[PDB]
């Protein structure tokens, strides 16, 4: 039995872990080397550098509900030990990092707070005038997905607010795209109202699940999925979106004065290509590169469960803005069609465009985006198809890096996408030849069986951060030395590059071999050894290139040579009683004799990757 | 020593092949033990018995276009080599058999025949009144999917008739639900105008893809694919339909004497149940039994580019005529969503049910049923769950046998279903617990990389008949001896039963071994082969039962057991360094010592596959 290559499994790599506290909140601020982690009755200040370091008892601010909270939770039906404790859902940083925002459920109440950055209370006469209530800032349940951004620039008279999406109610029927009350702190008083989506407006918002949210100029972007109200007339289905306010709206005038007078929203398509498309409808999640404000990269899941599938999609903000500047939808009647409205149609100012005062537009702007919040158009993915799909996987969370490789500046773009089951899948994407190309690169077992909740990337620190309800995972990013031990893996990674000279695979470097988009496929040949084994006659030997061959190879092609004098290099054929594939395509060669004797060549995808040198001797 | 699969089917195969002639149409008459066969100019009389046994050129009628007509179709941009020929489409039973009638497209200008059984031309003194222009009775292109059946019983005054679905245009702008004049032939006289579809009318009929007509009782049935006229508000789609008119109609009176009083059609519903159920919406072909009008089999594919799929699912005629008896759909302007019609709405008689005189309905009922040809609801299908599906695949034609094993109680369905790419998928349906299941049995190789496009089932010469556009094949329904080398699998196959005594798989008789339904677990334990081998120590030793573990076997599990006298029967399981898993579902145990001798049991789908024993020889 020899094995060339042993590749270590991955990842179940430090780990930060204090019980099952449902770890599902990450607030990243490098600027201090921290990750902010929401969990259950507490926040954790995890060290970004090694999260390990960190302690339980001591980075911590402990939350827990009153008793009393938690005695009214129970009373009304909810689990003492899950429902009826304080779940962090919000954490955002304040006052130049110094101090943190933070909401949780507290036992079916949602309260929050302002605290600063050591996870300690502020004094008492340092409270934060309209801090305490958390209700239509985060949820009442810790199972709910919400979302919620804190905007210091850009808002009506230059003054912080959160805008939030969530439920607003115990019993669930009121979910909101909100905005807190604007306050003057310093002078007391509160300067503009709180501005919410239109309550029992199934047009607005229709139980929607929040994946995130985003701070851009002069706007705020929610994304979420929610049922599909304009495709009841033809079946059931949940459609993803993305909304869009105005900073600057303060809604209308008398009545109107508390809703939205900017509210818009229009469906994301994310679809493979052709005469029908295939549409992935549930957005799970929701990345934004902190380098590229212009791009939205998103998971999305299928809704059936006959056809399990999930794919990647990216939208450019040029596409978003032509949904929002395109025709609008209208359903004119209950028992009426959707229909698009002609754009010189509309009145003016334009609806959802951002104007120096909301409550100076005209009734009949009012009125038309009251009942116009859907585009007719849907915001186009980016390329033809999906960045990257696959059956039987449900998608969650991801996080997108952006590498430039310094031999030819070329550019990757690296996905980490996490699944329901804790696997994490890494993709590369790539321009050749005018299209975009992505390959899957590997499978990351984080946690088994345990649905990735949250995910961070660090650039000052080169880390992944995957939060589940049990833990938290750091992995580094360029795991060259540790991971590959071969060529054939280095050089198909854009972290990574391989020293012939030294046969080690080291973080990229101009002098490395590199070949991520499998350009050179003899590029690794040099740097093949030839394994000379003595093998006993009769004896059967066991050649594989790796012990366990990594899943995303499974599927490629393998085909075995042997070399001999008569013959030159022909191919060996798998036959029952002299040449056996293994599963992890390996060759038994059965009942060695002088003849087997020589070497051994095993291409993978088209390159050699292992070869033997097999000698005969006797049974001594 | 070891099970082996033999290649299939590229127990006999035979072969008709008379060159790319586009084999598209069959018409079976078995008590002329006769396949009629339409091709391209052609029409064959294949020998039902041994296809191979016929002639290109004795049993045969060409039927090529004239020069005019190959003038005129060239002269409108279609291709002389293919477009501009004569492909034959219809073909149909007339006098008991003496005589067949035959569609073509003839160069995009339909012509129809009616000739003798042996492909001759009638004398001009027979020439059949209404026959010679074929249009809105067999299509213009021969790419198109088209559907006829001539209809001897039940139409008005007892006339015969063909019921067609076609392309009635050169433009393809009409297509058309058809019912053709029909003659008294003695009397030489038109007794009923023709019927048709509302001409244009997209709520009627839009851009269909016709994948069968059926004639029962009172009624043709018309099933096909469409545009998604009810959808195009939410989006763009293709349905699936059945469409029913009653044989008596004679439409309405005045300018609405020529269109169906009668015509509805209702949604196809195959689908993976679910709170979202995953829809296979493009109907491929539909089938009934001989002996079972009361049910249809059909195939489905997806419509999309990325994750498509096929499926099987089966419908019952009280689930459609449930259908038909339900809620009218109702889109009342173009500015309206597709409602239900309330009950007292519905003028009596109820539209599409069958009068004595379609023209004596009152106007309501014609105005009624002409805005309203859509039902609200969907033909559920049996089960609610395909009878069997699969991702990656394009079904294409299918047929379904019947076999039933009647001195055990077991009936069973086996469903043979064509691809785009020349394989045949075996499938078998049974009843257990009062739910239905399926295996896929098998996967015929018929003709790499040719779509199949007609098959036929024979029960007199117990044969399956496929046809591609280069070829025709013709299958052995019993494929026992030559398919499976093991009571395994033999025992598996519904026609198949193994032999205890000659070791082999027979066609089923009673006393040999059979287990479709897995009832009988280990019924093949005493017939598995088993294998001894002596190995001398630290050498490493390969256990396998299958050469190729067949394709059809690679979704079940396989589990290893070991027979020691230190540990009993336990499971092996793998380790690189002891137990490695190979490709065909075998097992290599690395370096053998004495503890590593004694049994070794190979299960699969929980029964046992094939058995070694282990001895060790100390050195
Ligand atoms: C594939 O299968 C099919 C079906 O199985 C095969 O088809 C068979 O093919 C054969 C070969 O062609 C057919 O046989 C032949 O039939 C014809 C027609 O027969 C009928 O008409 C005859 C002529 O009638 C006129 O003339 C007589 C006599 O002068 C006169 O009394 C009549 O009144 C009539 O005259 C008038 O009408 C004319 C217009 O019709 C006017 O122009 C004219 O001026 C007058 O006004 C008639 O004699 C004949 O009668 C016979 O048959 C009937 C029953 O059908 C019977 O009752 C009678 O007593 C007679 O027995 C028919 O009414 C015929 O003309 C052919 O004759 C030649 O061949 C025979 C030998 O077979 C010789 O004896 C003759 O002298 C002559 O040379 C021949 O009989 C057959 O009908 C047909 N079967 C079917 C069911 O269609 C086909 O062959 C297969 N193909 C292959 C490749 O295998
Ligand atoms: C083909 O066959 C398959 C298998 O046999 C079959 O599958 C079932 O498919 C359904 C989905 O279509 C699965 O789910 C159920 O769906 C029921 C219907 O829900 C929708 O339709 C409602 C009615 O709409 C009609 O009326 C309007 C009027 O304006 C019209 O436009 C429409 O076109 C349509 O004609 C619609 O009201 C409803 O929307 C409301 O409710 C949802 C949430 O329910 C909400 O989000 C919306 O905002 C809106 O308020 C929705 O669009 C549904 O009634 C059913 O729910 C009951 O049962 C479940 C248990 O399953 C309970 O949990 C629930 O509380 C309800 O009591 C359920 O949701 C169903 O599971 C499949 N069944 C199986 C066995 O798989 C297909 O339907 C067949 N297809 C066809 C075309 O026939
Ligand atoms: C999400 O993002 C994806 C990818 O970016 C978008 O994908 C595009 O989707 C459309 C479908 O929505 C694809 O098809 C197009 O369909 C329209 C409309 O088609 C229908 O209406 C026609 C007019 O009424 C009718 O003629 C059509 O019927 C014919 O074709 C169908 C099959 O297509 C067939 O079944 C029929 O028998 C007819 O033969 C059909 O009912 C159509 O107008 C488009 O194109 C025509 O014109 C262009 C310009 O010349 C030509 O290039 C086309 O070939 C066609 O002739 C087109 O067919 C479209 O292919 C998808 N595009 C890509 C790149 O994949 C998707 O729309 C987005 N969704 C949303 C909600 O925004
Ligand atoms: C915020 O977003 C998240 C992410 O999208 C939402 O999370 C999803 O929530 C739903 C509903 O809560 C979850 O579904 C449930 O999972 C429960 C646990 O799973 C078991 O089954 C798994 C396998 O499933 C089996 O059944 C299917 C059915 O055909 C078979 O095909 C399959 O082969 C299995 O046999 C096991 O892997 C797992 O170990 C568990 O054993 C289920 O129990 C649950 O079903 C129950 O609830 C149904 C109604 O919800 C009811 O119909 C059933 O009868 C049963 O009572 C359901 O399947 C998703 O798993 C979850 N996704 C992720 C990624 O976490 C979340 O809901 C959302 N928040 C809010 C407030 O909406
Ligand atoms: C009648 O039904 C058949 C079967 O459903 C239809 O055939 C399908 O037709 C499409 C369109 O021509 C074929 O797709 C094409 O594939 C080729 C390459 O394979 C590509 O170059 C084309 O652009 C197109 O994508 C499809 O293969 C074919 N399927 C089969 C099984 O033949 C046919 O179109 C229907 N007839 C009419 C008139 O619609
Ligand atoms: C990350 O921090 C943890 C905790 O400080 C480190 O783990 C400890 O390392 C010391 C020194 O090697 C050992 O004596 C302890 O036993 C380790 N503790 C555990 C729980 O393993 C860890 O080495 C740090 N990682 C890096 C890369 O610096
Ligand atoms: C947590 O942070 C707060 C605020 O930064 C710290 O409070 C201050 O502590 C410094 C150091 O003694 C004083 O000079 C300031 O006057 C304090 N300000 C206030 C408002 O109290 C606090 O000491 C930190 N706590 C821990 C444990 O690190
Ligand atoms: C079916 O018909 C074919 C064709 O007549 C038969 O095959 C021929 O068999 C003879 C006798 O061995 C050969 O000389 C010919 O060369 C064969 N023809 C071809 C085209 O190969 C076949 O035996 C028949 N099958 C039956 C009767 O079961
Ligand atoms: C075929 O039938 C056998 C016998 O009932 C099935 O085996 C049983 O499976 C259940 C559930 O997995 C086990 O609890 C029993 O111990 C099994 N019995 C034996 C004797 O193995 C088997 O699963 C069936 N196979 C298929 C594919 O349905
Ligand atoms: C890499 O390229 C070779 C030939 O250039 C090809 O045979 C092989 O399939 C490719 N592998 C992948 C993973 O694309
Ligand atoms: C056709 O008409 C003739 C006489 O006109 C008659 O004998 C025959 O029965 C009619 N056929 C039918 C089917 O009614
Ligand atoms: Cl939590
Ligand atoms: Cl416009
Ligand atoms: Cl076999
Ligand atoms: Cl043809």
């Amino acid at each position: 039995t020899w094995n060339f290559y042993y590749e270590r499994p991955c990842c179940t790599v430090r780990e930060f872990n204090c019980g099952k506290l449902y770890y599902r909140t990450f607030h990243m601020n490098e600027d201090r080397d921290t990750l902010y982690v929401g969990a259950m009755d507490r926040v954790f200040r995890v060290n970004l550098q090694n999260i390990s370091s960190s302690n339980c008892n001591r980075d911590v601010i402990n939350l827990e509900p009153t008793r009393d909270d938690v005695v009214s939770c129970v009373s009304k039906g909810k689990s003492q030990i899950f429902d009826c404790k304080n779940h962090v859902r919000v954490i955002q940083s304040m006052d130049q990092g110094d101090r943190l925002y933070v909401c949780g459920t507290n036992a079916h109440n949602p309260k929050d707070y302002v605290i600063y950055a050591n996870l300690t209370y502020l004094p008492r006469s340092e409270y934060v005038i309209g801090v305490g209530l958390g209700i239509a800032k985060c949820p009442y349940d810790p199972l709910d997905n919400s979302t919620a951004i804190y905007v210091e620039n850009g808002n009506p008279g230059g003054l912080p607010g959160l805008y939030s999406g969530t439920n607003a109610e115990f019993t669930k029927a009121d979910t909101v795209i909100f905005r807190t009350d604007l306050y003057n702190t310093s002078a007391k008083r509160l300067e503009y109202k709180f501005k919410r989506t239109l309550k029992y407006d199934s047009k607005w918002l229709d139980k929607p699940n929040f994946v995130g949210s985003f701070d851009i100029g002069e706007y705020v972007y929610f994304f979420f999925r929610e049922t599909a109200v304009e495709y009841i007339n033809c079946g059931k289905a949940v459609y993803s979106r993305i909304a869009r306010v105005c900073k600057k709206d303060v809604g209308g005038k008398n009545l109107l004065a508390h809703n939205w007078a900017t509210y818009l929203k229009a469906r994301l398509n994310c679809s493979i290509s052709g005469e029908f498309p295939f549409y992935f409808n549930e957005i799970q999640s929701v990345y934004q590169l902190p380098s590229d404000k212009s791009r939205f990269f998103a998971t999305f899941t299928t809704s059936t469960n006959g056809l399990i599938g999930s794919a990647v999609c990216s939208f450019h903000i040029n596409e978003i803005q032509a949904a929002f500047n395109g025709k609008f939808k209208e359903q004119s009647s209950s028992n009426s069609a959707w229909l698009p409205v002609l754009n010189s149609r509309v009145p003016e100012p334009r609806p959802g465009t951002c104007v120096n005062d909301t409550s100076n537009l005209p009734d009949t702007v009012l009125n038309f985006i009251r009942s116009h919040p859907l585009m007719d158009k849907a915001v186009n993915h980016e390329h033809n198809n999906p960045v990257y799909y696959k059956r039987d996987l449900v998608f969650t969370k991801l996080v997108v890096d952006k590498i430039r490789i310094d031999i030819l500046n070329q550019e990757y773009i690296v996905y980490y996408v996490g699944t329901n089951l804790g696997r994490i899948y890494k993709i590369v994407q790539y321009y050749r030849n005018g299209e975009s190309l992505s390959k899957l690169l590997d499978i990351f077992e984080v946690a088994p069986n345990e649905a990735i909740q949250v995910m961070e990337i660090s650039q000052t620190r080169k880390s992944l951060y995957i939060g589940t309800d049990h833990r938290i995972k750091q992995i580094d990013l360029a795991m060259c030395n540790r991971r590959y031990d071969n060529c054939f893996r280095c050089v198909r990674d854009p972290y990574c590059g391989w020293d012939k000279e030294a046969n080690t695979c080291r973080p990229y470097e101009l002098d490395l071999l590199q070949d991520v988009a499998n350009e050179t496929s003899d590029i690794c040949d040099s740097s093949v050894l030839k394994k000379k084994i003595v093998v006993t006659y009769g004896q059967s030997v066991h050649l594989g290139c790796f012990v366990k061959i990594p899943e995303v190879l499974k599927n490629e092609q393998v085909t075995w040579y042997h070399h001999s004098k008569d013959k030159g290099r022909y191919e060996i054929r798998y036959s029952p009683t002299k040449y056996i594939e293994t599963t992890e395509r390996g060759l038994v060669v059965v009942s060695v004799n002088e003849a087997d004797g020589g070497r051994y060549d095993c291409h993978l995808g088209g390159s050699l990757l292992c070869s033997y040198n097999i000698t005969v001797d006797a049974h001594r």
